[PDB]
């Protein structure tokens, strides 16, 4: 990994760290929607995506550089604000995951 995805995999191993666990842990699987009963789901979101699939296009080489990364963590929070009422415990939980990201992405070494 490039010194920038060093800093991205850092990043991702902590949002998958039990510090973050409380609220972070909607986000570590792909939503199941059948499981859920969300039959809407996959109609309103085009694109799911979360940790564990970044983690498996980080460990693939599958990210170029950190933008790539970034826009895949992004989605999934986008996702999650799109799909649900913003009073709903999961959105609370998005807000504060992704507070915990743009800190420390914004801490990118040049
Ligand atoms: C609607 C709402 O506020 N919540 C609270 C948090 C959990 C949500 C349901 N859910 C999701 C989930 C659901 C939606 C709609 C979503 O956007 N994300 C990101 C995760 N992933 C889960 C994995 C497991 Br195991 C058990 C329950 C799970 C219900």
């Amino acid at each position: 990994l490039s010194e920038q995805l060093k800093h991205c995999n850092g990043i991702l191993k902590e949002l998958l760290s039990k510090k973050h666990a409380a609220y972070a842990w909607p986000f570590y699987k792909p939503v199941d929607a059948s499981a859920l009963g969300l039959h809407d789901y996959h109609d309103i979101i085009k694109h799911p995506m979360d940790l564990s699939t970044v983690k498996r296009k980080m460990e693939n080489r599958d990210y170029r550089d950190a933008q790539e990364f970034a826009a895949d963590v992004r989605l999934m929070f986008s996702n999650c604000y799109k799909y649900n009422p913003p009073d709903h415990d999961v959105v609370a939980m998005a807000r504060k995951l992704q507070d915990v990201f743009e800190f420390r992405y914004a801490k990118m070494p040049d």
